[PDB]
């Protein structure tokens, strides 16, 4: 009664073995897990990489992509200026921004710069100070629909009236070209 | 005997400590492996997210970019379209389509946009029912699409709007919904 | 020369709590294989799509150049255009000769614009040829030449006009590279 059954022990041997087995297996499993998962975390470093480079570049060509849209400039600051939606290209000329009944009025001339007249454009305009968002809720925008006539080549007197904002605080402006009306020929 | 050997189970205990230090050693993998699987799940699926984000931009900027490299229209809804590929302005006005043997014929205007004469245009032209709404459904109007290359010698001096005919073989009237049409600079000649 | 009871008894049991281990582990080993797989079909199909998106965004990039400037071999190229999207010009190359330390592009110039340009400015950047493989491109960068030529010159609408480009460091035989863009600071419209 103070020693152990041969038979028992034996047992024991066995399934020692059977452990080592299993052990062993483990073993190799966790070495093939452990490959495959240090695979995965290097490619995710190589995706977010990419995926940054990525977005860099598509940000610098959609910053220049926004010229076609639209101008913005400060009239204050700006005598020549162009607008160019890929079809239409026009310069401009500020002559004078003077006060009128609450707010400015730009005096300015338009010109076709292509070899066709132009007529019926209307413009999209939007107007302020030089604060992102108070700053985009206190520009005023408006659609001025027009029946002027651009011929080629020609220096057209345009106005163009802003309500809201007087000469010394008028240091944004957004303008772009609306094409739904337009002719190509005199009106 | 009746008994277990001594130096027997002696051995057995020795390799029952080793197998000890190899579980201990197990568990302690498993639970870093547990940690990085983790990690990975997380960040998988802010990726996910990112590369959506991504191919969304990607999408619209390249779409931008198509405004240049071709004009698209549907010759039934159009009077006047511009062509400019960043060289050569070109403005058109459909006067109007008439049907043929098996085929449509577009009698235009062109007029150059630019102050100087050009020469010796050539213009891809694909031509064909409607642009379908669904994505699912271009492949098969792609391959139904017509394609061809008008070369012309024709003369477009600044502002003169010229007389232009395209003979679309291949579709009526009625079934022109779409036009895509595009400028070839190979042989062009400036003066 | 006999084994000791209950050193046997401390050893089944120990053994015992090791089968428990070893099971836990294995269902553990199971649950990990099965969300590995997951994330390396995901994984596969992710670098696919960046794979795409990359392929575009070269795309994007080399056509968006040609607005940002006009890149040419002037030994190669009689016609050319630079347009900014403002401003349209088409030139010329009549010859190109050798001068005390460079070059001379002799060229005309012509606003494709219906109304007069002038005081316009050059961005100009010249050398030798740009080579194919893209690893020797951060050194070729490196010799470039750069200036900027400021010009009193008046482009009347549609009228060809001869323009001259000094260039120094190269001569007219290794002059394969031009790049060249329209400076708009000081541009007048008469």
């Amino acid at each position: 009664d103070y020693f152990a059954d041969k038979h028992l022990v034996e047992e024991m041997k066995e399934q020692q073995k059977e452990q080592e087995t299993k052990i062993n297996l483990l073993e190799k499993q966790q070495k093939e897990q452990e490959a495959k998962i240090n695979l995965l975390e290097k490619q995710q470093a190589t995706i977010i990489n990419t995926t940054k480079k990525v977005t860099e570049v598509v940000g610098r060509v959609e910053r220049k992509q926004r010229l076609f849209d639209y101008t913005e400039l400060d009239p204050s600051q700006t005598h020549y200026f162009i607008i160019n939606n890929g079809n239409i290209g026009l310069a401009g000329r500020i002559l004078s921004i003077e006060p009128i009944d609450n707010g400015s009025v730009i005096h300015l001339d338009l010109v076709n710069l292509l070899s066709i007249p132009v007529s019926n454009l209307a413009f999209n305009m939007t107007w302020g100070t030089k604060d992102l968002p108070r700053w985009k809720q206190l520009l005023l925008n408006t659609k001025m629909d027009s029946t002027i006539e651009l011929l080629p080549g020609a220096w057209t007197n345009v106005t163009l009236t802003l309500k809201g904002v007087s000469p010394n605080n008028l240091k944004y402006l957004k303008i772009g070209i609306d094409m739904e009306n337009v002719i190509f020929d005199s009106i």
